[PDB]
């Protein structure tokens, strides 16, 4: 191991999905730079919950789509966020998008009685996020940039 980046955005987007999921705020320290990861966890919470509540209806119509039901539908999602996340414009904007529909669909994973596809889901998505967009996460100051930029 020893990627700072990639350990830090799986933690925060890990809390940020299991606490839609099931309602907790979970309450076990944070890690490296944790008051980077509980800003940034703080951020995500007001403006994810922003984009779900503004795009719930679009939000639906996607999750309908993709017909999410077992660890092998979450597992293929994967291959849907690099056409969809990937292959477009890099900003925040689109990055809180992908996080956000995350938690959207770890709510219905949590509802749909597959709440250990969670765990995964949220790997899926920070492996996407990292390893398709590191040059630009790290040119703007990775999750510190986040925050700034949500002031
Ligand atoms: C987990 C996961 C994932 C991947 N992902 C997905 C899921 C395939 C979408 C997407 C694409 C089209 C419609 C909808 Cl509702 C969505 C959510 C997406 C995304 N969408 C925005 C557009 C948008 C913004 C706000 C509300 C609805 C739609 C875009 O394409 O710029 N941005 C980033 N990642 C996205």
């Amino acid at each position: 191991s020893e990627d700072e980046l990639y350990r830090q955005s799986l933690e925060i987007i890990s809390r940020y999905l299991r606490e839609q999921a099931t309602g907790a705020k979970d309450t076990k320290p944070m890690g490296r730079s944790g008051a980077t990861s509980r800003k940034a966890l703080e951020t995500l919470r007001r403006v994810g919950d922003g984009v779900q509540r503004n795009h719930e209806t679009a939000f639906q119509g996607m999750l309908r789509k993709l017909d999410i039901k077992n660890e092998d539908d979450v597992k293929s999602l994967s291959r849907v966020m690099i056409h969809v996340f990937s292959d477009g414009v890099t900003n925040w904007g689109r990055i809180v998008t992908l996080i956000s529909f995350g938690a959207f669909v770890a709510k219905h994973l949590k509802t749909i009685n597959q709440e250990s596809c969670i765990e995964p889901l949220a790997e899926s998505i920070t492996d996407v996020l990292v390893r398709t967009k590191r040059d630009w996460l790290v040119k703007q100051r990775g999750w510190d940039g986040f925050v700034e930029f949500f002031h």
